[PDB]
């Protein structure tokens, strides 16, 4: 008798459960609600070789390997299977210290992903994660500024656009420095 809930899904994001969108927010962990049955039940999530899973709550945590294997058997010996292959998008910010477009691009794109089309892509991508504006989350970075495309006018200023989500929104003219925010990796 295996019964799992699929209305509240916990996405690799920051532990948010609602509808499955298309992006992961954080290391790489998701949790689904599935419960065994009467006796022997088997749980597998992303596979132990790559992720740590919670057997009393479909909790899968992956962060580097390739695909994720998740299966669920009812305590009565029923069989369920779910493997990550197409979906499972992941965003990765690269900049433990202030960074430049080229230094971060080598690292971010080295991830096989690409940069956002504009400042809003990151702010909207992060605002969807709930970190760009979690208030207390600022404690991880009171001010988080990302590198953005420059404007025709600011480019001539010899600068690029800078985005600050929790410190004041996006800003323009940043490049004369050579590393004022960081690179973002999506997908």
């Amino acid at each position: 008798t295996l019964t799992i809930d699929d209305g509240n899904i916990e996405i690799v994001g920051t532990g948010v459960k609602g509808k499955l969108p298309t992006v992961w927010l954080q290391y790489g962990q998701v949790n689904l609600k599935a419960s065994g049955g009467n006796g022997k039940y088997t749980w597998r999530s992303a596979n132990p070789a790559i992720a740590s899973v919670d057997a009393s709550s479909g909790q899968v945590t992956l962060k580097e390997k390739g695909t994720t294997t998740i299966s669920v058997i009812s305590s009565d010996n029923q069989t369920a299977t779910y493997t990550i292959a197409t979906p499972n998008s992941l965003i990765v910010p690269n900049m433990s210290k202030r960074v430049t477009y080229n230094d971060a691009v080598n690292t971010c794109k080295n991830f096989g992903g690409k940069l956002p089309s504009s400042q809003n892509e990151l702010e909207n991508v992060f605002k969807a994660w709930g970190a760009a504006n979690k208030y207390e989350y600022y404690k991880s970075s009171q001010t988080i500024i990302s590198w953005v495309q420059q404007t025709a006018q600011d480019a001539k200023s010899g600068v690029a656009s800078t985005y600050d989500l929790v410190k004041q929104n996006p800003l323009n003219n940043i490049k004369a420095s050579e590393s004022n925010a960081y690179a973002t990796c999506v997908k």
